[PDB]
Parts: C-alpha cells; structure tokens; sequence
C-alpha cells in the first residue's frame, strides 16, 4: 500500500510465496520496520480506503470521560478504595479523564505522566493526592497488560496483508478472505485514535513503555482507551488471520465500544464475557437434523485417558439439544447491559444451523473469538479484599459433641456421629494409612524428593520468615555477598539448612505475603506462597492427597498447554449418546476451612498414620508428645511420629487462619495485613488436596446422600451407573461428570437435571457452592467441546496481550522474541489458517528482529537473521527455487526440523547453490558439488542457526551457601551413603564412558545457578549478552552441530499418500477443517492423539520421578546412552545409585534396563530427539511405527542395513523419517528409507562419538 508497498515491497512478495525469502531482504524489512515512525503507522493507516461495511457507529460518550476522584475514597483502615455504584464487583479501574493529572514529558510535549507534584503529596499522605496516584497507577497497570507497543502488531499486519489473498497450493484457488479494506476493527482504531489525536502531530493515544506510559495530553483520551485499542488490534488481526466472519466480528467491536462507553471497561467485559458462548455454543442444535460425530470407545483402566476411534456416529432429531432452554437468562443478560440487539441477532442466527458440520463448529469458533481478550486489571487491595472477606455457609454444621477431647492441636471425630464429616473422614483416613504403610514413603531418597520439591526459584515469603524467626532470637545466615535473589525458596532452604525442627517452628505461623497474577475474562489470582518450614510441615496433607489421587480417583495432573488437557476425554464425553456436565466448586480456597474439612482432615491423617510411622522422624522432623485428652477423664502424654508431628504442627497455622501481607503498589499507603480462613494458593498440597475433596465427597453423593434424598426410580438409576472411578473426572476445583449413553439413546434430561438439584443443594449442607452447567457442551481445564469437537476459544490467547501483576520493568529485548514464536504456536494449536498465519507470523517476527545498541555513544544493531526463526520452529514459504507453501507449520524445532525443511529440497538447494557460483570440486556428501559452506556463511544461514540457540537472558560466601543446600539435602545420612557408593563405583565401571553423569551433588550447583538467574541482570550482563550475540553473527562457520551433520547422511523416498486415520467429514477441531488444507489433511491422515500425553509419555522414561533439580529425562539419557556405549551393568547401577536409588532398586532396574525393548520415543533421547510439541495432537506414535518404513521401498541396500548391536539406530531413524512427512505440506505420506551414506555402522559410530563427547 504504497507508502506500506513502497517500503516492504520485496519482503512482503518474499513471504506470500511469490518470490524466495532471503536474509538480505529479511533484514532490509527489519530495518525498515524499526526505523518507521509511530505516527507513520497512523498515517499508513490513513492511506487505507476503508468500506462503509468496515464502519458503526462509534459511542460519543467513550471520549468525554468523569473525573477519578468520585470513584475513590478511603476506608477506616486509612487504605484507598474504590468507591462502587454498579454493584460488588464495580472495583476495576473506572472509565475516567485523565490528562488533568499529568506533567508534560522532557522531550514528547505532547505525552505526560503520572504528575510528580502528586505522587509526592501522596507520599506525604494527602488524602486527595493517594486517590489520584492510585488512579493513575492502576490506570497505567491496565494499560501495561500487552507484550509490545500495539503499533508492531499493526504495522506488521499491514506489511502482512499488502501481499493479497494467498494461493493454496492443495486446493489450487486464492483465499476469499476480505481485504483490510473491510476490516472493522482496524476502521474503529483509526477512527478512535485520529478523533483522539485530533490536530495534534502525534498519533499515538498512548505510548507503552518498558515499565509504563504516557498518554497523549489530549482531553478526549480516557484511561479505557489503550484496552479497547488492544481488544481491536486482536480483533483485526484475527479477522484477516482466522478468517473470522466480518459480520460476527462487528458484534465483538460494539461490545468492546460499549465496555469503554460505560463507567469501567474492565467490569462491563467482565460482565457481558458469557454473551457470544451462551448465544453460540450452549445453544446449538435446538434442532439437529445430520451430521456426524466421533464415536469414540474409552479404554480400561479408564484411568490411562486412552481412547480408540471406531468411526462416525449419524445424527438426527435423536440427539437435539436437550439440555435446559438458556434463552430467557441470556436475554435478560443482554437487556441488562444494553446488549440486547447482539443477544438477539446471535441467537436468530445460531437457530440456522441445523446440521452438526465443520460450518457449525466454525461459526461457534468465530464467535468465541470476538470476546474481549484483555487481561483484567484492578489494585491488590481490591483483590484481597474480595477474595478473602467471605467464609463458606455451612448449613449442617458438625456437632460439637460429635469430636473427642484434643489430642494435641486436634480431636478425632467419633464414629458414632451422624454428620456428612464422616465419609470425609474415612476416606482421608484409609489413604493416609495406606500411604504411610508404603516401604517408599520411608525411603531417603523419597523424603529428600518431598524436601526438594519446594525448593526453587520462586518467592517464599522470605521476609516474614525471617522476622517470625527473628522475634526469638534465632538469627539466619545472611551469606553477604552472594549475586543470588535472596526472595527465593532457594536461598531460604540455604538459611535453614543446620537448624533442627525446633528452633524453626514459630516460622510456621508467619505471615505470608501475597502475589497477583492478572487474567483474560476473569478477575486477578491472588498468590499465597508458604515458606520452607510451612511446606515442609505440609507433606503429610500433600502426600495423603497424591495416594487418593492416585488410586482412589479419576483426576488429572494438568498444566496449561493445549497439549496437556486431556483433548481425548472431551471428545468422548461430547460425542451423543454420551452427556457431560461440567461442575465447578466456586470460591473453592475459601470453601475449605477448618470449621468442616481441615478439622476433619488433619484427625483423618493424624490417625491413619500413627501405626506405620510409629517411631520415625519424617523429612526431618522428629516424633514428640502431645497432651492427650481423647478418652474421657484420662489425660496422658501420647508419643507421636514425626509424621504425626507435622500434622500437629500443620493443624495450628489452618486452625488459627492465615496472615496475607499486602503490599499494594499501585495504592500509596496501602500497606496491611489481612487474616483471613481463606486457603493458600501456593502450598505443595492446595491444587492435590482440592482433588481429593472434590471427588471424595462427589463419591459420597452418588453413594449416600443422593440414594437417601430420594426414592425416583430414574434418579436412583442414574446415580447408581455413576462411579467418581468412571464417571467423574476432576483437577482441583474443575469436575467433568461424564455420562454414557446407551443404544436407546441418551440418558432423560429431566432425570439429569434432578440429579443435579440434588447434587446442589447437597453442597451447601458443607459450604460448597457448586457451579453446575448443563448445556449440550462439555467443558474441562478451559477447552471447549460440542458433540466431540473442540472449539478453539481465541479470546483467551491474546495475540497482543500479556500478563503484568506489578509494575517491574518487562523483560529486555529479546524475550519478546520468545513470545512471538510464543504466539506464532498457540495460532497453530488453535487451528488459524495456515498460509495466512504464517505469513502474519513473519513479518512479526521480522518487525522484533532488530535491536539498537548504544555501546557509549557507539551505535550499532544486533540482528536476528530470518534463519533463527526457522531454527526456532517457523516454517519457510518458499526459498532456493522452490515450489510455495510445500512447508507445513508441524516441521519440528531446532536441528531436526531443519534436517527436515533441508532434506525436502536438498537437490534444489544444491541446484541453486551451483547457479549462483556456490561451485566446488570436492563432492558433498549431501549437497554434492555445491560449496555450501560458503552460501550458508554468505546467507547468514549458518550465523542464524547458531545465533537461535545462545540463551536469550544475560548471564568464600558461595562455598558455604553451596555447602548449606548441601547439608539441606543430604540432611539425611544413609542417601549420602547411597551417592558415594555410586561415585566409587562411578569411577571402576562407568567413568569414561560418558562425561554427562546427572548426581545429587549436583543438585546444590544447580540450586545456586537458579537463584542466580533469578536475580535482575546488571547493566554489564546485558551488554554482555549482546557482544555474545555480535560475535556469534561475526564469526564464520564450516559446519551444522554434529548431530545435524549426521542426520544429514541419512536420505528418503516419499511415497503413497497415507488412507485417512479418520473420517472427512468429521469435526474435530473447529477451524480445522477443508477450509485449512494443510492441517485439515494432517489431522486427517495422521490421525488425533487419542491419549493423554502425560500418560503416554510417563510409559517412556525408567524412573517417573526424581530430586527437583535433576532431569529425569536427562537421567534417563545418561542410562541409555551408557548402554549404547557398551557399559556394564555396574555401570548403570553406579548412575542410579548416584541418583539417590538403594543398591538393590539399582541393581534390579539396571539390570532391567539392559534387557529392556526400548519403543521409539523413549531412545530417541539418547540423541536428544524430543517428540515436536506442535505433534501433541495427532498420532505420532502410529506414524512412528507403521509409515516410517526402514527397509527400502526396493528391497535390502548395504547402506540400510542395521548393524546387530545398532538397533537403536531404528528409533533415531524414525524420527528423521517422520520429520519430513511432518514438514511436507498436504497429508501425511509413507516415507520409505533410501540411504545412509557411509553405511548404518558409520552412522552409529558417528553418533556414539557424540554419546560420549557431552560437555567435556
């Protein structure tokens, strides 16, 4: 677009696929990326002739704002407030003026700040003044929420789009997707910032700085503004990236311009978040008439998460929606917040779809897309305050005469007692005994696992540990001196190290500071972080919770990757006949106190674990005695374990309650401490301990409770074919209760429904207010799926948003680089269309490749060449020659994806190289007659390659804090034993062999290192990092790693497209369908990953666990390899028995593994060949096993062969073979070995070689 056009012209036909990519160009666009003003992205803006059907109306009263002042006020307490009008949740930041409160920059006359004068009278405590800093602050805060200045986002947006439509090379036909032209969400920003600017030069409303902002001084600017633009930006960019209807895209706009027409943006969106999923996806199919769904047969033990695809169900009018209307409510939300006219046209045009197909599940996806996606901001005060003011309700409580006498800090509950208490207690009981009567649990090296698992990086509330100590006379080492982030579990453990149990009790009871951590469409988490002792102290509620966990329910151990939610599952239990619904313990920490489950829990344990842990201590802690007045009359001295110990301890600090220090930032004078019942978020045991509740006392609803509130034949029929060990699936406060179906259908809906009143009101007899949602939709961890789709929900992936709970400064350039390719993944995760993202993605990547440097008064620029991002994972367009878009976004990362990309075109490269003088006469062994060495030094390809791997972070007193972790955790005397065994033993069988050994004393190194890059890096660091950069650009290379360089002798045959894995007209992925060819095809031929990929990847590693600090894969890669490289057996029982193991686990497992068929997978480590996270949703296993073939497409070749003591070879092998029918756009293919230069035994040898070479 001619000024956009002129400027990137090149760069932008490099990366439609009309021309090839090539540095040269890559880095002319970086520079003209960097070197465009604010204001011309504006102006570029202005250039665009935008559609009438782009444009709405635009709310005036979004830019004449009140002023702050009668938002606020302060409270007995002295601490500033927020004053509500529209109800308990009005506490966000208002929609108010703001230039009146600012101070013109030194050199930006047109931006101010947060007034000085102001900030000062606050700090001397004017009342007024605090109002306007806490305003301005959090103001700031909210406007803060985003990775980079928007103006990057929209700049390479347009440099994206001024390349056209897009050719699919599969479906042979242009995109039909509308041009910028039509985009309203683009318009509305132009629009809102050029009626902001008004005559004033500067375009920019706002200006996003490395730890704050300025605004410009203009009245029309309001503090809702900088939200609204980055909810538009993400809109317009997903609208020409997701190819999102225009139409449905122009409601989310209103709904936004209505958030910042309202009195606080933040409320109204988070009121209004339900509008586009309730009128979309909770209301689909009032009439289904066809179609086809998944029908998927759930494996046993259904505790595996395995599934099996048997084909496609039929669908009709048999399994319309039946779950209860939502059309009133919805209505009334939309009436409520002047969103009526966007409910209503929702739901007309929801009731038009009448088939179950890719259209329908896309229209939903769409729709999902247009929600706010701004990550909700308001004060810590706030969050306190509404987070912990309020204790659960409970309805039946336990009768007081029901408990004994104490027994120390507890009292048992008797048996003879009527309360619901009763089920809780057994169950917690029963675990408890079972997990203390574990040989393991008394095992070292287990408790030194259980110690070391809270010893990280992360904040323990340091300060009051410290004090709480302090206040009796127990000083701790303060090792002056040491470059490490004293805030950290790490340094606390240092601390503590050589002071027995007792002198560190009281820090028990101290105070906890608390953490924010800012949500999309949700209000913030509030972060309790326990100290050392508190955790410690811990470990027998945790541990009890992990058993029930693990053999006494259906849970999840879920993260927060797409990849690790369980997709299967959902599937299942969307696909009719089955039925889902989703419950939800709402405000669940604050629910569980000690007037109902802690009392009961904390006896529970006390009790079931006093006969196995008789008289032992337990991760240091010793057996005492406690006053015992549990028999009536009777009073003795019991002696207890030290298990027993800790739980005594435990029951003082959740029976008293706990201290939150508030540290408000953003609230000047808003320092307190808030004691509260509510639980803490950063305990070992919260998430586990949630669980276990969750599902013991589902199980005693459909056991006890249900059966005896009624006598319905049809409920009691339900409830009976339910089973918390089949039916129900829980993590945390998330509960999936999954109902199967039968051949005569689906189970009564009204049946459902009572079952679910009953569940309830069942709740609020114990304080729990369940969150029931019975809809047609199945949704668990916050993935979306309707009759075995999933819906891809964009909203929560904003593309230009980001999380930042305090006010530090962002990370350094280039983190940002980490999140771009951070994005790039979740588009295609969430299914975008491809070519269009890719293509988004590289003129993203190309505006963050360069950087400024001032090296005193010296200018200079560090460069990313196009190559790292290759390296990084992102997918080329079209290079050497080649055909366009034959790359598919699933190539692999680092040296295997590009062994990939490489062997795909490696003639055309060796081609081209020769045309373009990259002549030799030594004959390459892969690019023959090429002198490649020079083109990839010339092309900066070899620069790139090395460039992406250097860490993109800016790297007496030290012996004894080292010392003290040490102490910390070979505390326990027979594990040191075990480690030097090992070392003895190390040097007669394995020394040598390899150089990699992992070791527990290692782990007091490795404890150090991680608090020392914790600490914030000096100014030196940084320029450091840089030079490093600089340099690894200078220097010239001659070579690849030598793993690549040995991938590299190794050449295929593609051959026949593989059958479909699936059905073609299946939804599975909304989005993904023959509207997306290349993951459409993928998903197709491969096939869906029909398993949970933390149980499938658990089957490929010899030890589950080990010390934090160590890699269990890396232990698992020092085993295999030291098999591989001809060791003994002794060997290999020398590395565990320096892991930690006893010599008889060792000797057993080492033996074991010598004899072991290791599957693909798991070897593939010993070459540090991982499985590609982008594969984590198909079958990567059966491609693995049944299309990579290993003997030639024509027979036996000498070269093929594999050597009797290679076999390990084959897994290398397959996944070389998988890479590239991964990274070769359309379906998936057979791949058939053809060569391997010098033969298989060369090719062993050659990586033995680098076996045994690792860090030498």
């Amino acid at each position: 677009s001619s000024m956009i056009l002129t400027q990137f012209g090149p760069f932008i036909e490099s990366i439609s696929g009309i021309t090839d990519q090539s540095n040269d160009v890559f880095e002319d666009a970086a520079k003209a990326f960097s070197m465009f003003t604010r204001s011309d992205v504006y102006k570029a803006l202005d250039e665009i002739p935008f559609s009438d059907d782009a444009m709405l109306p635009i709310p005036p009263t979004i830019y004449t704002k009140p002023s702050h002042d009668s938002y606020y006020y302060i409270d007995a307490l002295n601490r500033v407030r927020r004053k509500t009008y529209q109800g308990p949740d009005d506490v966000y930041v208002p929609n108010c003026s703001i230039v009146e409160l600012l101070e013109p920059h030194e050199t930006l006359t047109s931006y101010g700040r947060l007034s000085e004068a102001i900030e000062n009278r606050a700090k001397d405590g004017d009342s007024q003044a605090r109002i306007a800093t806490t305003y301005g602050r959090i103001a700031e805060s909210q406007a803060r929420q985003i990775k980079a200045p928007l103006e990057k986002f929209v700049l390479a947006l347009l440099v994206a789009e001024a390349g056209g439509s897009l050719y699919d090379p599969v479906l042979q036909k242009y995109d039909e997707i509308p041009d910028l032209s039509h985009n309203c969400p683009l318009w509305c920003f132009r629009e809102i910032c050029r009626h902001i600017s008004g005559p004033l030069p500067d375009r920019a409303p706002y200006l996003y700085l490395s730890a704050g902002v300025f605004w410009l001084m203009s009245p029309r600017m309001t503090s809702a503004i900088p939200p609204l633009l980055s909810d538009l930006v993400n809109l317009a960019i997903l609208q020409q990236t997701a190819g999102l209807d225009p139409s449905l895209v122009k409601l989310g706009v209103q709904i936004c311009l209505h958030a910042a027409a309202s009195s606080s943006y933040s409320w109204f969106i988070l009121k209004t978040k339900s509008i586009f999923p309730q009128n979309t996806l909770h209301s689909m199919y009032e009439s289904l008439e066809g179609g086809y769904c998944p029908n998927l047969e759930w494996l046993e033990p259904r505790s595996d998460y395995k599934f099996m695809y048997m084909g496609v169900m039929p669908l009709s009018a048999k399994y319309a929606r039946s779950a209860p209307s939502n059309d009133k409510k919805a209505r009334e939300l939309g009436e409520k917040y002047g969103l009526s006219s966007v409910v209503g046209e929702l739901r007309k045009r929801t009731k038009t779809y009448v088939k179950h197909d890719f259209a329908s599940v896309r229209y939903i996806r769409d729709a999902m897309a247009c929600t706010s996606g701004i990550f909700l901001v308001r004060t810590p005060t706030e969050t306190v305050l509404q987070e912990y003011t309020q204790s659960p309700e409970i309805k039946v409580p336990i009768p007081q005469k029901d408990w004994t006498g104490p027994i120390g800090e507890i009292r048992i509950l008797k048996d003879t007692t009527s309360s619901i208490a009763r089920y809780l207690y057994r169950t917690w009981y029963l675990a408890a005994a079972r997990m203390a009567a574990q040989p393991r649990t008394w095992d070292p090296l287990f408790q030194a696992i259980m110690r070391s698992q809270y010893v990280t990086a992360r904040g323990g509330s340091g300060a009051a540990l410290r004090e709480s100590l302090y206040a009796i006379n127990v000083s701790l080492p303060d090792f002056k001196g040491l470059p490490v982030k004293a805030a950290t579990k790490i340094f606390q453990a240092a601390q503590l190290a050589n002071l027995p149990f007792s002198h560190t009790s009281v820090a028990i009871l101290a105070d906890t500071s608390m953490g924010l951590r800012n949500q999309v469409q949700r209000r913030p988490r509030s972060i309790m972080p326990l100290n050392v002792p508190q955790q410690q102290v811990s470990a027998p509620h945790t541990l009890t919770a992990d058993y029930i966990n693990y053999h006494m329910n259906l849970s999840p151990t879920s993260g927060s990757a797409v990849i690790e939610k369980v997709i299967p599952l959902g599937v299942y239990a969307s696909s009719p006949p089955n039925q889902s619904i989703n419950i939800d313990i709402s405000a669940c920490d604050a629910s569980i106190t000690w007037d109902f489950f802690l009392s009961v829990i904390m006896a529970a344990i006390h009790e079931g674990v006093a006969s196995s842990s008789i008289g032992k201590p337990f991760m240091g802690v010793p057996a005492s005695i406690v006053n015992d007045e549990s028999v009536v009359g009777v009073r003795a001295a019991r002696p207890i374990s030290g298990m027993q110990n800790m739980i005594q301890h435990l029951s003082k600090l959740y029976k008293r309650g706990f201290s939150y220090r508030v540290n408000d930032s953003f609230s000047p004078g808003n320092d307190f401490t808030h004691m509260t019942t509510t639980f803490p978020s950063g305990s070992t045991a919260t998430s586990t301990e949630h669980t276990a509740n969750n599902s013991t006392m589902m199980e005693t609803f459909l056991t006890v409770w249900g059966p005896e509130h009624t006598d319905d034949p049809d409920v009691l029929r339900l409830m009976k074919s339910l089973t918390i060990q089949r039916n129900y699936v829980c993590q945390g406060d998330d509960g999936l209760m999954i109902i199967d179906g039968t051949t005569a259908g689906k189970v009564n809906s009204e049946t459902i429904q009572n079952d679910l009143e009953l569940i309830s009101k069942y709740g609020e007899e114990f304080g729990w207010k369940y969150d029931i949602a019975y809809d047609g939709t199945a949704e668990y961890l916050k993935l979306y799926f309707i009759f075995g789709c999933r819906i891809p929900n964009l909203s929560r992936h904003p593309i230009v948003g980001k999380e930042r709970a305090n006010s530090s400064a962002e990370e350094p350039w280039p983190a940002i680089l980490d999140q771009i390719m951070g994005v790039f993944f979740n588009g295609v995760h969430d299914g975008l269309q491809w070519q269009r993202w890719i293509r988004y993605s590289w003129a993203l990547c190309c505006a963050f490749s360069r950087q400024r440097t001032m090296i005193g008064e010296s200018v200079g620029y560090l460069q990313y060449p196009m190559w790292s991002f290759v390296y990084w994972g992102l997918p080329l367009v079209k290079a050497f020659g080649s055909d366009p878009w034959i790359f598919s976004w699933y190539m692999p990362t680092g040296d295997l994806g590009m062994y990939s990309w490489i062997s795909l075109i490696r003639p055309l490269m060796t081609r081209w190289m020769v045309a373009n003088g990259y002549v030799t006469d030594r004959c390459s062994t892969v690019f023959g007659n090429a002198d490649y060495r020079r083109c990839f030094n010339e092309l900066k390809l070899y620069q790139g390659y090395y460039m992406a791997q250097l860490p993109r972070n800016p790297k007496e007193v030290r012996e004894q804090f080292t010392q003290a972790l040490s102490d910390y955790l070979m505390q326990n005397p027979e594990l040191k034993s075990r480690v030097l065994r090992g070392r003895s033993e190390w040097e007669k069988y394995g020394a040598g062999i390899i150089h990699n050994p992992p070791s527990l004393f290692d782990v007091p190194h490795k404890w150090y290192q991680g608090a020392q890059e914790a600490a914030i890096a000096t100014r030196e660091e940084l320029a450091e990092m840089d030079e490093t950069l600089m340099r690894a650009r200078r220097h010239s290379y001659s070579s690849f790693s030598k793993l690549l360089e040995a991938y590299l002798l190794v050449k295929w045959r593609m051959c026949e497209a593989r059958e479909p894995s699936v059905d073609l007209r299946l939804p599975l992925c909304a989005g993904i369908d023959p509207l997306n060819s290349d993951p459409f095809l993928k998903m197709v031929s491969v096939g869906p990953m029909l398993q949970s990929t933390r149980k499938y990847f658990a089957q490929t590693l010899f030890m589950a666990k080990t010390v934090s600090g160590l890699d269990v894969n890396a232990i698992d890669s020092a085993l295999l390899r030291l098999r591989t490289l001809g060791a003994d057996k002794k060997a290999l029982t020398a590395q565990l028995l320096m892991v930690g193991l006893q010599e008889s686990e060792a000797d057993a497992l080492a033996g074991k593994i010598m004899l072991q068929d290791v599957n693909t997978v798991q070897l593939a480590r010993v070459v540090n060949l991982a499985v590609p996270d982008t594969w984590m949703s198909l079958d990567f296993d059966s491609m693995f096993k049944h299309h990579v073939k290993l003997l030639p497409k024509d027979g036996r070749h000498l070269n093929t062969d594999i050597p009797p003591r290679m076999g390990w070879l084959r897994a290398i092998l397959r996944f070389l073979g998988a890479g590239m029918v991964m990274t070769a756009t359309g379906v998936a293919v057979d791949i058939y070995l053809e060569d391997i230069h010098g033969g298989g035994r060369s090719l062993g040898q050659r990586f033995m070689t680098w076996m045994r070479q690792e860090g030498r």
